[PDB]
């Protein structure tokens, strides 16, 4: 009986009769037409300022439908045959006025021509009235209408399509969906009818089974979300909805002391490094060492880095000017492009005081892991207290007596969570679609996301920046903790879990976007299906390795909102792997790297939070971020998933690379047994450096070891012709690999 309230209470509201004989059993009777249609379909219409209207005779003879055309007054019936409408039992007026007129009649019940008809028209109205206010239908039905052209039994296509769409060749395109607007609302219209009217619907499921399906979907579940987005596009709706929630939460943001403020404020607007502190806490002879070093010979600095550093040479011209150019003109060509030690050093020092304060970022970097020690002590400590501090401050949840379910929304770049991916979402043609191959491929896997840092939410959806083509629709959990901003947003508290619910492409403003829909739930529940994840893959390739079974090889440390992607990823990256490796390569180095208890880390985080690297560095500043890392005194390979290796297809591609740096370990060992050294730092190698040095990837010539893993991987790669390359471009380096191979195989 929930239900059955819902229903009088719209149906008295918008539906109206208007008969002669006793008016209980022709109400009763046109009642049982409409109960069968989704109620909420019935308050989307009410939004529109629709109306229902229940008379007798002739239907053209009615208030409403007065003011109506003589030309459009030859309308199709659901069979698309011409009907005159003073003949005809129903007719629903378009405009911005609708308006829905029904001839008294209970025979419906068996007259089930007439009923499908009544619904056909409904659907026109669900398509053409409703839908189409929130851009839809779109790619997803749009992917139906192909299943169902192209597919093997062409009935589905006589059933529900006109000649129109009868006789166009290729699937219906995006842009096709658009010019041929009316045609496809026609098949939403009739699909909708056949599966509404209780005795057509086999009909339906028999010759259009995904029409079916898709329907049968959209009648049940994700019709409400349809509701919730046409009620978005509303004021007085947004402005309900926004004053509800900031009522909720007045009596906490009236006991925000100005500290409390403050908190929240540094949380939206990073501090960043001041040109001046920079300079002082330098030293009298470091500063003398910056006054001209070049930041753009770096490797380790990125771009954005360095052009603050190079501003603060510039800074220190003061006195005793003949220096000045004697340095310039001293240092540029005779000294050269190459490097120097001592001083890298000195930049690597500065790249981590050079950071922006960004306490979302510091959370994100380390999976929420504050006590890394990645940073200096007295930075790290600044964002502890900030931290701690905050988690306290959003301690009142968003449930609440004033509303139930909520939906809260979040623009993203994709970049935050795959850069790989990011690199191509886009179409490069029209910047305004998306590519439809890299959406599946992006829409995968993706299963759950993790929050570790304070997302920022819209209580109203809003309009996106120009790289951020990803929006998020979440429901939040009435347990779920936040704070209110006076700008209409929510913070949400950090350690959020989330479980993806739907992923499609979605237009608006003349651009393409994805559209997540999330379902706030426990991270404790996200958290336990990556641990059993981890149980599982280890099972697995400790089998297909022979290794004891209750070794932990392959680890996960996952905590951002792609979760899901580094999980499933690392299935994929292993197979790679062993399908392009000799199978006992792998063993005695694999073997040899459990020995010394490494591990296969496949992270969200960034390198330098790992403790399979920070616990082995004499100095923070040495630390290392990137898409892959060989760590010989932990004997473990991190892979770092969220980011775009330089130029290297795939995940895969970099993981090999890494296992390059293990074997030019493991087979550096087998020499002097009695030391540890690479087999790279050989001088039978060094001297090949000098000569195919530069043969392969521009990367390749940094040093030897980095030549040796770069040359490995190509030799290996999926492209045979990659393979190929390094044979006939550096036969010196691929014979020393390939008896580097045998050397550990046979011992
Ligand atoms: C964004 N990912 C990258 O392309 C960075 C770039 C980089 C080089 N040196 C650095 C020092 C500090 C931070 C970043 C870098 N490099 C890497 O991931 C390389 C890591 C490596 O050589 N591991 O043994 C693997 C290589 C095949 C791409
Ligand atoms: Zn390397």
């Amino acid at each position: 009986k929930t239900q059955e309230e819902h229903l009088k209470e719209i149906m008295k509201h918008i539906v109206k009769i208007e008969v002669k004989g006793e008016e209980a059993v022709k109400k009763e009777a046109a009642e049982k037409l409409l109960e069968k249609v989704p109620s909420d379909v019935l308050e989307m219409y009410k939004a529109i300022g629709g109306k229902i209207y229940i008379v007798d005779g002739d239907i053209t003879k009615h208030i409403s439908l007065e003011a109506l055309s003589e030309d459009k007054k030859k309308i199709k019936d659901i069979y698309g045959k011409d009907a005159l409408l003073h003949e005809h039992y129903v007719y629903a007026k378009e405009g911005y006025e609708p308006v829905l007129v029904i001839q008294s009649s209970e025979d419906y019940v068996e007259n089930t021509e007439k009923a499908l008809n009544v619904y056909y028209e409904i659907g026109k109205i669900l398509s053409r009235d409703i839908l189409s206010k929130i851009n839809q239908p779109y790619q997803k039905f749009l992917d139906v209408l192909n299943t169902i052209k192209n597919a093997s039994d062409s009935d589905g296509q006589d059933l529900l399509f006109t000649n129109q769409l009868k006789e166009h060749p290729t699937d219906f395109s995006v842009e096709f969906l658009e010019q041929n607007s009316n045609e496809v609302q026609e098949v939403f219209a009739k699909a909708f009818a056949y599966y509404i009217e209780p005795q057509h619907r086999d009909v339906l499921q028999l010759y259009a089974p995904e029409a079916f399906n898709y329907m049968d979907k959209f009648n049940e579940q994700e019709i409400n979300l349809s509701l919730e987005e046409l009620k978005d596009q509303r004021m007085l709706s947004r402005y309900e909805k926004w004053e509800k929630i900031k009522q909720h939460y007045q009596h906490w943001s009236d006991s925000l002391s100005e500290e409390g403020r403050g908190l929240l404020k540094k949380l939206q607007i990073p501090i960043e490094p001041k040109k001046d502190d920079i300079i002082h806490s330098l030293s009298q002879e470091e500063k003398e060492l910056l006054k001209r070093i070049q930041i753009d010979s770096s490797d380790f600095l990125s771009t954005e880095e360095k052009e603050f550093l190079k501003k603060l040479q510039i800074d220190i011209r003061d006195s005793l000017s003949e220096e000045e150019k004697e340095l310039l003109n001293r240092i540029q060509v005779d000294s050269s492009n190459p490097l120097s030690e001592k001083e890298k050093e000195f930049l690597k020092k500065l790249k981590l005081d050079i950071q922006p304060y960004d306490i979302n970022q510091r959370l994100q970097d380390t999976g929420g892991l504050i006590d890394s020690p990645s940073i200096n002590l007295d930075v790290r400590k600044q964002y502890k207290r900030d931290i701690q501090n905050i988690d306290a401050l959003l301690h009142q949840s968003i449930g609440s007596t004033l509303y139930n379910k909520i939906y809260l929304y979040e623009n993203m770049n994709i970049n935050n969570l795959t850069a790989t991916l990011g690199a191509d979402l886009v179409d490069s043609t029209d910047n305004t679609k998306i590519n439809r191959g890299i959406f599946n491929e992006f829409k995968k896997n993706f299963k759950y996301s993790i929050s570790s840092n304070y997302m920022i939410v819209d209580i109203n959806e809003r309009p996106a920046l120009d790289n951020e083509r990803l929006k998020w629709r979440i429901q939040l959990s009435p347990d779920t903790r936040a704070g209110y901003l006076e700008n209409g947003k929510l913070i949400l508290q950090r350690n959020i879990g989330l479980e993806i619910k739907d992923v499609q492409i979605i237009k608006q403003s003349e651009k393409e976007y994805i559209r997540i829909d999330a379902k706030v739930v426990p991270k404790s529940k996200i958290d336990t299906k990556i641990q059993e994840a981890q149980l599982n893959i280890n099972q697995e390739w400790n089998k297909a390795l022979g290794l004891p079974k209750y070794t932990k090889l392959i680890t996960f440390n996952v905590h951002n909102r792609y979760a899901s992607n580094i999980v499933e990823s690392a299935y994929l990256i292993l197979n790679e792997w062993k399908n392009n490796i000799q199978s006992d390569l792998i063993k005695k180095v694999t073997n040899y790297l459990v020995d010394g208890n490494g591990r296969f880390v496949f992270t969200d985080i960034t390198l330098p939070n790992i403790a399979e690297q920070y616990t082995h560095q004499d100095e923070i500043y040495e630390q290392v971020h990137s898409k892959g890392l060989y760590v010989p005194e932990s004997r473990s390979i991190l892979l770092h998933g969220p980011s775009k290796g330089v130029e290297l297809r795939n995940d895969s591609e970099g993981f090999i690379h890494c296992f390059g740096h293990a074997v030019d370990d493991y087979a550096g060992y087998l020499l002097d047994k009695n030391q540890s050294d690479l087999v790279t730092n050989s001088k039978k190698f060094i001297d090949i450096f000098k000569e195919e040095g530069s043969n392969l990837t521009s990367y390749g010539r940094t040093n030897e070891a980095e030549f040796f893993a770069e040359a490995f991987r190509l030799m290996h790669s999926t492209d045979h012709a990659e393979r190929l390359k390094v044979q006939k471009n550096a036969p010196k380096t691929f014979q020393f690999i390939n008896d580097q191979i045998k050397f550990i195989i046979n011992s």
